């Protein structure tokens, strides 16, 4: 208890310490140059080593909050660069750290991070490994100031491994670009999934978040007793509140406490944690969050005894409605690791609605008896959408699946900008690639994890620049209704076709040389524009026009005179297409 900074140095070790301190300063000091933060991290590291040698030395006795805040207040250009943030230095703890948190900028004005050429990256990696890796760690942390530093650190070690492996290969590019791409997607998805959990907490409140956490922990930890899940759900909520406010030291400490609690009580929680509970303090929390679902106990009774068929259902409910509803959710969820969390919550809200209505009626048991009937169609709707979409994904490419989604979603919401329709259809295509490789036992949770992210992204974007009442309705819907609401969108009956623009459907020989990704984006853009222009086109008409386009590109990219034929065969393509459509 003597030196917080000594204790975290000894626990983390110097290399992790230095990294996290760099991430933390970069999350706060987003416009400070790399060399200035490196010098702060080395001074903080020197000071922490005085506390490691003497837990009683000067200032070693201070809160990490206090030490962190004082270091920020030694920044010479604090007022010049960050303006009103420098006024936090005029306060004392805990007001100062509160004031610093109040001034973390969610979207700094920083240019997109452009990935250098593989050979350039590998020369840089070989020439100064430490500086190469620390600099991009800085670039990411300063652009992602709420991304949990220990997890940003876990990604950085995977990036290091990819460089170490691939800067061996003869084709550096063919090894490295696929590992970097997958790491980036997992990075972005991890950050999204955190933002989703903060939106549940922040937009729907503590009850909705705790319902969400009971279901998810009950699927993960099915041998856990309900009181043990209730306890974990309380602690989860404080971790997420702090993490959501973006207070790294408070969040880190609530996580370490919960990760120590879980590891002291494995036999009450899960047989899947032995691995995770061997790992250092730094990762242990993170390993737990990733653990595989435990096998559920054999010989579980059906839910009907307690929830459905018992005398005492209305009595037990009315005593403590949230506690009984929480029990139902735990019993349902621990039996159905194959259900989405949201599906389980839709069932618990149906059960709740039933008991509200049935417990007031003449024959309560007559009324609440039939409830499992209303559950079947709730379960079947997401299972059938997944079946139908994965069948379509299997029939078509990943790429032609995307094109099918672009036609579908453009006809439903043609007021959405082209670039966004292309990025939503392309991301949805990627959810089909990822989750259709699961067996149906694991599809619904996969689809939930990745669709909720796409839908949060879409709703954030739409809140900033709204274009459709129907999307506002779906985005402001209840947590359980959002995805069904988007699923219920029909073809827009009222949309005014977009006016013909020859420029939009004119191609050049440039298309032949473009990268695959970029060629696919140029064609998917034109397909959206075709649909905004001919929204009544049938799947036969659009398919006819797209195959003529495809024959036209295959003809014109192999022609003696590329440009002439792109121009002349282009005018014919446009004319035939207009006549055939609308
Ligand atoms: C996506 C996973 O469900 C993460 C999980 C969780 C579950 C429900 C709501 C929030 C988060 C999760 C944690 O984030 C966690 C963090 C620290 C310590 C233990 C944890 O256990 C966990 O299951
Ligand atoms: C201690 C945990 C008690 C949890 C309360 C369970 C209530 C489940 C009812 C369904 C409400 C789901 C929340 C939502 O509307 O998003
Ligand atoms: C399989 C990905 C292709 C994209 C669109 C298909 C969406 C299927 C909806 C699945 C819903 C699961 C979560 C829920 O219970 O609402
Ligand atoms: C402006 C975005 C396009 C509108 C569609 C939003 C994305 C679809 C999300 C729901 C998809 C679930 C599968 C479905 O039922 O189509
Ligand atoms: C009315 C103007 C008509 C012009 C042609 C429209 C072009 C849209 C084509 C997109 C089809 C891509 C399929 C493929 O990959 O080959």
């Amino acid at each position: 208890h003597k030196s917080e900074v000594a204790h975290r140095f000894k626990d983390l070790g110097e290399e992790n310490f230095k990294a996290l301190v760099l991430i933390a300063f970069a999350q706060y000091l987003q416009q400070c140059p790399f060399e200035d933060l490196v010098k702060m991290v080395n001074e903080v590291t020197e000071f922490a080593k005085t506390c490691v040698a003497d837990e009683s030395a000067e200032n070693c006795d201070k809160s990490l909050h206090t030490l962190f805040g004082d270091k920020l207040c030694t920044v010479a250009t604090l007022r010049e660069t960050y303006g009103e943030m420098a006024d936090c230095c005029a306060k004392q703890e805990p007001e100062r750290n509160e004031c610093f948190l109040q001034h973390k900028d969610d979207n700094p004005n920083l240019p997109r991070l452009v990935r250098p050429e593989p050979d350039v990256m590998c020369t840089a990696f070989h020439d100064n490994e430490e500086t190469f890796l620390k600099k991009y760690l800085y670039e990411i942390a300063r652009r992602h100031p709420y991304f949990y530093a220990p997890e940003l650190l876990y990604f950085a070690k995977r990036y290091k491994a990819a460089f170490t492996e691939c800067c061996q290969a003869a084709d550096k590019a063919a090894c490295l670009l696929p590992k970097l791409d997958e790491l980036r997607e997992e990075g972005k998805a991890s950050s999204a999934k955190q933002r989703h959990k903060c939106a549940i907490l922040q937009k729907f409140g503590e009850r909705a978040f705790k319902a969400w956490a009971v279901a998810r922990l009950s699927q993960r930890f099915p041998k856990a007793e309900f009181a043990e899940v209730s306890k974990l759900v309380t602690d989860l909520t404080k971790v997420h509140t702090e993490c959501c406010h973006g207070d790294l030291l408070e969040c880190a400490d609530d996580r370490a406490d919960l990760a120590k609690y879980i590891c002291e009580n494995q036999d009450s929680i899960s047989s899947k944690l032995k691995e995770c509970c061997e790992k250092p303090l730094l990762e242990k929390s993170h390993c737990i969050a990733e653990v595989e679902n435990d096998e559920m106990p054999a010989d579980l009774p059906s839910l009907a005894a307690d929830f459905i068929e018992s005398k005492d259902v209305c009595k037990n409910y009315a005593e403590a409605k949230d506690v009984f509803l929480g029990m139902f959710l735990y019993e349902y969820a621990r039996r159905h690791p194959d259900y989405s969390v949201v599906l389980l919550l839709r069932l618990a809200k149906t059960y709740e609605t039933t008991l509200e209505k049935c417990c007031a009626a003449a024959d309560p048991h007559e009324c609440y008896s039939k409830v499992f009937d209303e559950f079947k169609p709730l379960i079947e709707e997401p299972q059938n959408l997944i079946k139908q979409n994965c069948e379509l994904f299997e029939q078509l490419g990943e790429y032609k699946f995307q094109n099918a989604l672009l036609i579908r979603y453009t006809k439903k919401v043609p007021q959405v900008s082209t670039p966004t329709l292309v990025e939503v259809a392309r991301n949805l295509g990627k959810v089909g690639s990822k989750c259709c490789k699961h067996p149906e036992a694991k599809r619904m949770p996969c689809a939930e994890d990745y669709l909720s992210i796409v839908l949060n992204q879409l709703c954030v974007l739409h809140e900033k620049t709204p274009v459709s009442d129907r999307v506002t309705k779906c985005c402001t819907e209840s947590l359980v209704n959002r995805r069904p609401c988007f699923s219920a969108l029909e073809v827009d009956e009222t949309y005014v076709p977009k006016e013909f623009n020859a420029e939009t459907f004119t191609f050049h020989a440039d298309i032949c040389t473009l990268s695959e990704e970029e060629r696919q984006i140029k064609k998917q853009t034109a397909l959206v524009e075709l649909v905004k222009h001919k929204p009544k086109a049938t799947k036969e008409q659009l398919k006819a026009v797209m195959d003529d386009f495809s024959a036209f590109v295959e003809k014109c990219c192999k022609a003696d005179d590329k440009e002439t034929c792109f121009a002349e065969e282009g005018k014919k393509l446009i004319a035939a297409s207009q006549a055939a459509l609308g």
